[PDB]
DNA sequence: AAAAAAAAAAAAAAAAAAAAAAAAAAAAAAAAAAAA
């Protein structure tokens, strides 16, 4: 799970390579990532940035207020990590949204298809891609 | 006191060649058809 966010952030960097395959290969990296994540075990399949933040602050307050020590600390790293997941995949959807003007057509495919299943799960920025899509009459 | 002969502007065509636009070669990914 650890190398996940690793494999995140290099696909990320990556969707601004030169080379139109390699961008298609990283936007089905992305896609894969996102199908399927560790982020399932409480409030799976809904990856929302407002409430997973007050989902953290309300686990800082908690901490604030044996087990009682590590398992917080657990539950704060968990989700500061689910937090930075959540803005990665965020700036790879803009990323992908200002990408879909591209000459090749399986580049354009490929981030249309990313783009629908990150409007599966509730995503705020999911209809700024759909919107941009739009344009693709 | 016309008439050859040399010098000089004026003007055709001809030869030239490397630089750039356009097309082919090579490796790899994707889509359709055939065999198990």
């Amino acid at each position: 799970n650890k190398s996940k966010a690793k494999f995140t952030s290099l696909a990320v960097r990556s969707l601004q390579d030169r080379s139109s395959l390699v961008r298609r290969n990283s936007v089905k990296l992305l896609s894969k990532l996102l199908l399927k994540h560790p982020f399932k075990a409480i409030h799976g399949s809904q990856l929302r940035l407002s409430e997973w933040e007050e989902y953290l602050k309300g686990s800082e307050s908690q901490l604030n207020s044996t087990s009682v020590l590590m398992k917080l600390k657990l539950m704060i790293v968990y989700y500061k990590d689910a937090i930075s997941f959540i803005k990665e995949i965020h700036k790879s959807i803009e990323l992908i949204s200002n990408l879909l003007f591209s000459k090749n057509r399986n580049e354009v495919l490929e981030s249309m298809d990313f783009l629908v299943l990150a409007d599966a799960f509730d995503i705020e920025l999911s209809e700024f891609g759909i919107k941009k899509m739009l344009h693709l009459v």
